[PDB]
């Protein structure tokens, strides 16, 4: 039977092999949303080229590339599969994946949507949190694609586009923090600090008015609440790059920070994306947890456990749609106000793409 | 009879007339964990001297004076009443106000309360959300004031330091802002963009590790919750002062920058504070609301009524102290966990002095 109901997964993704970061750059450089470059139509494949020999060796050291699409696939094929069940009027269900910086791209992903002829597709971004650096480029995708290919879409489109503090996304992160608090020592055991740790951004973007950090921050306060406040904990930021003021404090002095100061159990949460990458297997556990951590001697750091193919993560995503779909919704509230300092006049054409749909 | 038990309501407090204004910067100036100045004693008191013209000027505008006593006084009676109905076994209560910088001084009043032989003594913050500059200096001047004194409390203490998600305090904001939306012109409620506004933080303090802006950020998302999400919103940051980085947005740059895009209509809502006071009255009122909206046409700006005598208010401070009470805690576990790069010694000896506690 005919695909009726699409779902399309978005998230920025990661190279699949040292052979395909030298791409991934190069399209990063080149989305004149998130940089603004002089002549970034050549510096762009100058700056990929210098940066590709220090990535790829970071991937290298986690394995040789990203696990992401592995990850997405496989919640995709769990969500699909619960839906069916759940909203038979709209089944079957497909998902697909909309990378925005490596294959499967969005762009791709949207033709094929098209080509299986769907009644509706629904733009599922997997940042629960909302960034215009992260769901905001996503989207914009989307509209750019049928702006740029003079074209209507054929389907009706709608868009989940954040998801901060969904009941069963919050009970999987407590989850996993209550498994992994009972692999420190027991005498210890109280005594850990939780760090939950998100990707930064520069302060010139918070300053603009973006979304992102107010709600990682409701994200935390949902998680403690469910741990009853077991232990102490602090919302901290990594992945800072170039000389430019970022969100601090930075995960790593934290992490230096404490054990200085005598806490030295630290429980490491990555509270901000849903599966492994990058971010975790190398900035936390290698650069931090590992170097760091040999260094001002720390007695016992771990990191709870992401996502990934946790079956409740699947029924959390099916339920989102779900809800999504009974809800007759085309976007959040949130997605009808723009940055109070929004320089970009895509956001507002992207917007409108969504709030405009038909029916 | 006698007061049993007392409840220390802390704030940093404000003049409450011109002639007060000196002195209240003196204090500021004086104060070592706030501001490190080369030769202090002899700049303090000179800096109080230039800038007190200044802010009397803005304390002028607002009629005179601070009313933070009057609120916090009404308050204060209000939670009383209905504590000694709540907890008959805690004996009569009694509140006493604790200003960190102006009478009643938190030393003056801790006198009083021991002079007067309380069996047990609360510190009660006003501040919802914690941060090291607000209520964590009101707990280092309960230390510092036993430490000084050479000698202990001869009452048992215990501390509320943090009540950012309370569910009244949650239905007072929730409430205050759906009859402010009811004073926009009708054809106009579902336009109207909410600006939750709070008093912002250099960015050096935020990158030590202070807990301030992720709990602002909870009590957002909980009032949100309430109110459905009815309207779009964005957590925005005011008072900023000086050349060095502050956390953004800045509230009056949101203002204008909403005004130039489109959006005429906007609500602000003091988040942070309880009451009215410099901030809400000078600043939101007469500064932004009243001049910025001279440049760049708005339609309408409203600003939701402070909690200030509301007697959902009262009781939603009578509930915090009864289920402290009821709960034996002596603080919150996040009082457990200093800033991860605290480079303040007393810090740890204020949080040692209510952690061990007898009973
Ligand atoms: C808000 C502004 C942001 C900027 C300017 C930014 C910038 C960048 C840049 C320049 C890179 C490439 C770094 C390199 O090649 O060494 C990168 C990579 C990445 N970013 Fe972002 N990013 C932002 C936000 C985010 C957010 C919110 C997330 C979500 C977790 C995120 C996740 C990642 C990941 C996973 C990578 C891949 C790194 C690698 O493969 O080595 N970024 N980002
Ligand atoms: C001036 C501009 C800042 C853009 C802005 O206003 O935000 C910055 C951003 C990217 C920078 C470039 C990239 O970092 C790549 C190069 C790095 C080299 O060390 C200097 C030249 C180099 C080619 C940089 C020149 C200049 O500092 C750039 C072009
Ligand atoms: C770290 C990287 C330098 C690559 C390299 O030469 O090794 C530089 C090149 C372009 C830079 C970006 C661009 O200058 C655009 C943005 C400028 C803002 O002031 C900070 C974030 C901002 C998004 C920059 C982040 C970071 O400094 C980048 C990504
Ligand atoms: C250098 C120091 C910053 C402290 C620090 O954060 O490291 C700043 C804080 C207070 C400043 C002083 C006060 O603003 C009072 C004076 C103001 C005058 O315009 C300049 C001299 C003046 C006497 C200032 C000298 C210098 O800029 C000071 C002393
Ligand atoms: C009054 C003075 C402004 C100097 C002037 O321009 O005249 C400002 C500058 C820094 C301010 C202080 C800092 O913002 C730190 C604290 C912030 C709290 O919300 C109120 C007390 C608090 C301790 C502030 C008191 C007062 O508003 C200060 C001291
Ligand atoms: C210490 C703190 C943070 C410094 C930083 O960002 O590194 C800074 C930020 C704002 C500063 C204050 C503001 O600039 C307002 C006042 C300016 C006067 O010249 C000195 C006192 C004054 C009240 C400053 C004291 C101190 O330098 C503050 C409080
Ligand atoms: S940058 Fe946030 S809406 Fe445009
Ligand atoms: S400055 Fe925050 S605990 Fe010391």
């Amino acid at each position: 039977r005919k695909p009726k109901t699409g779902i399309l997964m978005l998230n920025m993704g990661g190279p699949e092999t040292l052979g395909d970061v030298h791409d991934f750059l190069l399209r990063l450089f080149l989305d004149r949303d998130l940089m603004t470059l002089p002549i970034q139509n050549k510096l762009a494949p100058f700056i990929a080229k210098r940066r590709t020999p220090k990535i790829q060796e970071q991937y290298r050291r986690i394995g040789g590339g990203s696990p992401i699409k592995i990850w997405t696939s496989k919640q995709g094929e769990g969500m699909v599969k619960l839906l069916d069940e759940l909203s038979p009027n709209t089944a079957p269900h497909k998902y697909y994946i909309g990378f925005r910086y490596v294959h499967p791209l969005t762009e791709e992903a949207i033709e094929e949507m098209e080509r299986d002829g769907l009644e509706r597709a629904i733009a599922f971004t997997q940042y629960p949190q909302y960034s215009c650096s992260t769901t905001g480029s996503s989207l914009n995708a989307i509209y750019r694609y049928y702006n740029q290919v003079g074209r209507k879409p054929t389907m009706k489109w709608s868009t989940i586009d954040r998801w901060p503090t969904h009941h069963l996304l919050i009970q999987c992160f407590a989850d996993h923090i209550l498994k992994e608090l009972d692999h420190f020592p027991l005498e210890k055991r109280s005594e850990v600090v939780i760090l939950f740790s998100a990707h930064s951004l520069p302060m010139s973007v918070v300053n603009r008015g973006d979304p992102y950090p107010q709600e990682v921050s409701a994200t935390v306060q949902k998680v403690m609440e469910r741990l009853e406040y077991c232990n102490p904990y602090r919302l901290v930021w990594q992945s800072k790059v170039g000389p430019m003021p970022w969100l601090g404090p930075q995960t790593d002095e934290s992490i230096k920070g404490l054990c200085e100061r005598g806490r030295k159990n630290i429980l490491l949460v990555p509270i901000a994306f849903t599966s492994d990458h990058i971010e975790t297997l190398y900035e936390l556990d290698i650069e931090y947890s590992q170097v760091l951590a040999k260094e001002c001697g720390v007695e016992n750091i771990r990191r709870a456990e992401s996502l990934n193919g946790n079956p409740l993560f699947s029924k959390a995503l099916a339920d989102l749609v779900h809800s999504h779909i009974q809800s007759n919704e085309l976007c959040s509230k949130q997605l009808t106000l723009s940055c109070p300092l929004c320089v970009n006049p895509v956001c507002r054409e992207t917007k409108s793409f969504f709030t405009s749909q038909q029916l």
